[PDB]
């Protein structure tokens, strides 16, 4: 297991434009078109990420691209930022695609939101971040996913996606 395989399982792979679980135009791996309500919108964002006409199709190939760009910007993300890059330091390899995982999902800023558990996983204090983690509206919407990330900080192996 690594952190692609990881996302490939949660995001799936949709090689048309689809709303994702909270109505955003997405494609391929997960990655989020726009947050406008517009078809067209999406359309114009898709072929300006491609490069080409797509019309709301791309191959698998390019599903994949994006998908590369996209936990490479992840990983730099949290480098940049001086309240996640300490904890994400600190962790092992396991944790750390936790780590990717939900900046992937909710973004750095999101991420950073989470104060308390970000503590508690610097202190290592695994059992404790894991029900502080729970107490999200991230846990509430998609607590399946939310679930395995947990387990994952929780124990430090991939059991979750095993
Ligand atoms: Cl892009
Ligand atoms: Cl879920
Ligand atoms: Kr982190
Ligand atoms: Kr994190
Ligand atoms: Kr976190």
């Amino acid at each position: 297991m690594n952190i692609f395989e990881m996302l490939r399982i949660d995001e799936g792979l949709r090689l048309k434009i689809y709303k994702d679980t909270e109505g955003y135009y997405t494609i391929g791996i997960g990655h989020l078109l726009t947050k406008s309500p517009s078809l067209n919108a999406a359309k114009s964002e898709l072929d300006k990420a491609i490069g080409r006409n797509t019309n709301g199709v791309i191959t698998k190939d390019e599903a994949e691209k994006l998908f590369n760009q996209d936990v490479d910007a992840a990983v730099r993300g949290i480098l940049r930022n001086a309240k996640l890059k300490p904890v994400y330091d600190s962790l092992d390899a396991v944790r750390r695609a936790a780590a990717i995982n939900m900046v992937f999902q909710m973004g750095e800023t999101g991420v950073a939101g989470f104060t308390n558990s970000l503590r508690m996983l610097q202190q290592k204090r695994w059992d404790e971040a894991a029900v502080n983690l729970a107490k999200s509206r991230w846990y509430n919407q998609t607590p399946n996913r939310a679930k395995r990330v947990i387990t994952t900080f929780r124990t430090g192996t991939w059991d979750a996606y095993k």
